[PDB]
């Protein structure tokens, strides 16, 4: 029902790409990025139930509580081929852009779109719903207006029912100067829940 | 019924005086120390819940987890005077003594004990259990024998009824050069609760 990233991938672990720090979430730990490459990827056996339940909806919820460096591009989280030749999945918060890119790879094919008005990058605590089903894309930045954006394929065509043994899920690491500059807070997907039940509980 | 003191001082704040690191609990945030100075002291109304939680039991049971650098002097705790002529009450892992000494002030007359036998600062992380009831004080580290010690007068009669308005409580801050080396985690004060039911879910 709930997967914190993080947590799958045991992120709390001495000084390895990330510093413990304060988050909006009194109740959860914050990481300020120092080397995404350091962080471990989430387990293969956690991935998979990710996957199931991404399968399952056809779709996710994915929630997030960040801190940006002004104008740079930060790869939220992104699917990553075990053979190192690129990615099958990313979502990136672009400052250059001011949009919050989806990137999907299905055999060679990648498309990206972007979701317009997104300023996440304003060196201060956003905090991002993400609402993704079959080919459709919404966002909500803390309270505010959501955006809307088309995929040019499904969701779940991306999260095949082997996707765990040919690719890895990985958080604040990018492909081309992508790594996440900041501060990550409770990066979860949510399932079995719409947009509306969660806004409905962040003062709106 | 619980009082962990870094929640009390409100500790967990951005990098005054400490960085947040692992911890042998992997639900609650652990300290390493940087400048006991910096980090605050426990509130005078949630101190004042202490004082009187201590006067009713006629002492308390003390609980903590600790990393301290090898052969050296870590105040845990004290109760320093607000005028700042000196401490009324403190517990100090003593590293060059093999000892946890508990100094208690009454009135100009300070008196010190050496709970012998007690080897804190092996620069590995140790879990202590210290019980104090009227004049007698009772310690057990991780899983090991008890040591026991007699105090020259009764611990409640350092917890007078203001003694929130006089003293306050901080953590890790020593007075001649005993601030806390290392790691601190879970310094708490439990109440009504022997140290058997403790032990009891520790292995042992």
């Amino acid at each position: 029902s709930v997967f914190d990233i993080f947590e799958l991938t045991g992120a709390a672990r001495k000084g390895s790409g990330r510093r413990l720090v304060k988050g909006p979430d009194p109740s959860s730990p914050a990481f300020r990025i120092e080397d995404a490459n350091l962080i471990p990827p989430v387990p293969d056996d956690k991935f998979q139930d990710l996957v199931d339940a991404v399968r399952t909806e056809k779709g996710f919820l994915l929630l997030a509580s960040l801190r940006q460096m002004k104008k740079t591009r930060g790869t939220l989280l992104a699917l990553e081929r075990k053979d190192h030749s690129g990615q099958v999945f990313s979502v990136v918060s672009n400052g250059k852009a001011g949009t919050l890119d989806l990137s999907l790879t299905v055999q060679g094919k990648q498309h990206v779109v972007s979701v317009e008005e997104a300023l996440l990058a304003t060196g201060q605590w956003k905090s991002i719903t993400l609402f993704v089903q079959e080919d459709r894309a919404q966002l909500y930045i803390d309270c505010e207006k959501m955006e809307n954006a088309e995929l040019d394929v499904p969701i779940q065509s991306v999260f095949t029912r082997d996707l765990a043994s040919i690719a890895r899920l990985r958080i604040a690491k990018g492909g081309v100067n992508d790594n996440f500059q900041g501060v990550l807070q409770n990066v979860r997907f949510v399932f079995g829940t719409t947009p509306e039940d969660i806004l409905r509980n962040k003062g709106c």
